[PDB]
């Protein structure tokens, strides 16, 4: 059965340390860049409101067959009837799925059991589990989960500090320095359910990324430090399907699912974490990462530059 990787670093900044994100990330870099990912727990009283337009939040999530790679059928291409949800109806679907799957209330399922079952299902040819992921929804569509002082939605006085906070993902620096910048980006949202997942990838331009879980059940992460990027890529090339081996990285990353224990057996260092509601995850430049959701949740993410 699955062997959990060692835990990545978790930081609990004081209010003083919590003042500036880029200063804080710069200070923790000597350790966190050696693990690829780290988790940051804000001070206990730092609790931003949830500011999305919930009434109108509608989306068509994408369908994920956990074992699609292992399975490489009559009338393939039509495996699933298409479904549009609201935030509420997706959550009802997500909770019903998980409680039915495990035969217990959703919050009673141990995170280690969901993790073991996820990786079993990914390699299982005997059972096809299909889930849905509201992934990569633009914060321009229904707003960011953070309050934003753009005049589209009311901000209460006690919420203004969150609209102005440097840890608000809309206030992260995103402009890369370049000559072209002198001659010539917003956060993205992820509505998760149990087993919905993201496969191994790095960011465009080897960017940092930061990720905030607004609410819901945890998001389970795996990260690889940048010093092992080429090692991971070599294991991928050895073990990825031959048909996808020659593909450019930007396309291969759509289907680079791989059990962390396989990477660890080939000597790749892997760290894990459960990101809980109200916690940040930072990924460092060229740090490969992947993960899955434990249940119904809502995350926001952006690439930033230093
Ligand atoms: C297009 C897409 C579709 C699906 Cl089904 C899933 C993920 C994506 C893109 O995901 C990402 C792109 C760049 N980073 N990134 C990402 C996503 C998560 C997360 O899901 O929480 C975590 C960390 N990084
Ligand atoms: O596209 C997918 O389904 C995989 C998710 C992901 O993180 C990626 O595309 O690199
Ligand atoms: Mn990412």
């Amino acid at each position: 059965e699955f062997v959990p990787p060692p835990e990545c670093p978790v930081f609990e900044p004081s209010w003083e340390e919590f003042t500036d994100p880029l200063s804080f990330i710069g200070r923790i870099r000597p350790l966190a860049e050696k693990t690829g990912i780290c988790k940051i727990r804000p001070p206990k009283d730092w609790q931003p409101p949830f500011a999305c337009e919930v009434k109108s939040f509608r989306f068509t999530p994408r369908v994920q067959r956990l074992n699609e790679l292992e399975a490489m059928r009559e009338a393939f291409g039509f495996e699933q009837a298409v479904r549009e949800y609201t935030l509420q109806s997706f959550g009802e679907m997500a909770d019903n799925f998980k409680s039915d799957y495990f035969n217990m209330p959703v919050h009673m399922v141990p995170t280690e059991l969901v993790e073991k079952e996820f990786w079993r299902l990914v390699s299982s040819i005997e059972e096809d589990v299909i889930v849905e992921y509201g992934a990569d929804i633009s914060s321009k569509d229904f707003g960011s989960g953070f309050p934003v002082k753009d005049g589209r939605r009311k901000i209460l006085p006690e919420e203004e500090e969150y609209a102005l906070s440097g840890w608000n993902l809309n206030n992260m620096p995103v402009l890369e320095q370049s000559v072209l910048a002198h001659i010539n980006k917003v956060p993205w949202l992820y509505v998760g359910m149990c087993f919905s997942s993201f496969c191994w990838h790095i960011e465009d331009h080897w960017s940092y990324s930061i990720n905030y879980l607004h609410w819901g059940e945890p998001k389970t992460w795996y990260g690889v430090p940048s010093h092992a990027a080429e090692q991971l890529e070599e294991v991928m090339r050895e073990l990825a399907p031959e048909l996808f081996e020659s593909q450019p990285d930007l396309l291969h990353q759509l289907v680079t699912i791989m059990n962390p224990n396989v990477l660890m057996e080939h000597g790749v260092p892997v760290y894990r974490t459960n990101q809980c509601a109200g916690e940040f995850v930072v990924t460092f430049p060229r740090a490969y990462h992947s993960g899955f959701n434990q249940g119904y949740n809502f995350a926001e993410a952006v690439n930033f530059c230093t």
